[PDB]
């Protein structure tokens, strides 16, 4: 309290805060997506396909930095739920949204919003903006040395 | 891409990048990145009921059981009696300075390009966000 006003900081706090927000996020998102029969482990893949559809399953793995075996199980449940399909292309597989998956998008993006909204409570626009900006740089700082 | 939507994604990517990073730094101790958070909480509070670890970290029971079981196999924790309290072994206790250095090294990397004032605003903001999300649990 005097330590923080004096400038000193828990150099562990950044990583701790992030791990917790992530886990809280997975719980909050998790409950909201259950009704679509989707686990919070599948959400990140679905959200990626909405940006870049028809991506190779290995690419999905490397970008999200989720392992091949976790990736395989996630994509498999997404297929069994009928939200995506796989296509072998002239070995490995490319994954695509089905119509069912495409029509889900407004719901997914809205769920992600309600979560951000919960996180930003008490922040105004300038403040939301520069924290999102700082989170972008923090990530590129990791990404450099990854 | 909306700010509200993207803050989730940014946090998720930082998390996963953190685990891969921590994961590599702690590999010489035979520790997985999944057990790391349990070890850290024990540094704050030794001899806690296992479900209390689970509740606090908000990692579910199976994930917790497997992680604890590995830390026991690895010799870093033991259990005493279901209701088990988990304690650090001496070998677990010795690792603490290294674990804290490694976590703080990840922090430094994330903040590497910021001036002092950006670091303070960021931290302050994270605390607020942290509490906002804690209330919703």
């Amino acid at each position: 309290g005097i330590s923080h006003a004096e400038g000193l900081c828990d150099k562990e706090f950044i990583g701790k805060a992030i791990s917790y927000l992530y886990r809280y996020g997975q719980i909050y998102i998790g409950k909201k997506i259950e009704p679509y029969g989707i686990g919070s482990g599948q959400f990140p893949f679905l959200m990626r396909l909405y940006r870049e559809d028809g991506i190779n399953q290995e690419s999905l793995s490397d970008y999200l930095k989720i392992d091949k075996g976790t990736t395989a199980r996630a994509i498999q449940k997404l297929v069994d739920e009928g939200y995506v399909f796989r296509q072998r292309d002239e070995r490995s597989y490319r994954v695509f949204l089905t119509e069912k998956g495409k029509k889900l998008e407004p719901d997914m993006k809205k769920i992600a919003s309600e979560w951000g909204e919960i996180l930003f409570s008490s922040f105004d626009d300038r403040q939301r903006r520069e924290i999102t900006n700082s989170l972008e740089i923090m990530f590129e700082n990791g990404l450099k040395i990854m």
